């Protein structure tokens, strides 16, 4: 689809047999969510932003829907304002911006 | 033109005269640029980011050139870690996201 800017960038994904509402972000390299339970191991990283940086743990190999289309990568769990696709997996889905 | 994500969009822009790299961001709002001195006077803002909020200037109806497309709105200015150009000004030039 083709998305305007008129609005912040929100879908609906689909991670962990959880929906969830989430932010295209090209400003984002990697992609962070809301605290939330995932498998397997994870190892702590630190994440700057506008304002500072937060400590989240970073899960590998995760599988997340976006719209309909299937993507795999690297997810960050922590107190981030809002859920977050970052440039790592909306490469994925063939995301693009244009003008 | 068509931007990809594999890397970071940063593009040049063109604002008072000089050229400085800037981030097209679809997860900001607005436009925030790194400190430097804009002509008139300002207000004041607080905008929240990944790791809280900063304080910064904001100048209204300043003349900037993104990828030689001209816009003219509302620009930021504090202690961001890069230039972002945001979705006030990403819709000016008629940027979309596509996939
Ligand atoms: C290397 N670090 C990164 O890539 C990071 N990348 C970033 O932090 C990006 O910033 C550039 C940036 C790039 C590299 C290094 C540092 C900063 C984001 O795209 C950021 O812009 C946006 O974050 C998502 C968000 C949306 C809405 C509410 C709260 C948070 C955000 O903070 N938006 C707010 C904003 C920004 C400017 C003006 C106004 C407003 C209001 C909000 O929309 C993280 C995600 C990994």
């Amino acid at each position: 689809p083709q998305i305007t800017l008129w609005q912040r960038p929100l879908v609906t994904i689909k991670i962990g047999g959880q929906l969830k509402e989430a932010l295209l972000d090209t400003g984002a390299d990697d992609t962070v969510l809301e605290e939330m339970s995932l498998p397997g191991r994870w190892k702590p990283k630190m994440i700057g932003g506008i304002g500072g940086f937060i400590k989240v743990r970073q899960y590998d190999q995760i599988l997340i829907e976006i719209c309909g289309h299937k993507a795999i990568g690297t997810v960050l769990v922590g107190p981030t304002p809002v859920n977050i696709i970052g440039r790592n997996l909306l490469t994925q889905i063939g995301c693009t911006l244009n003008f």
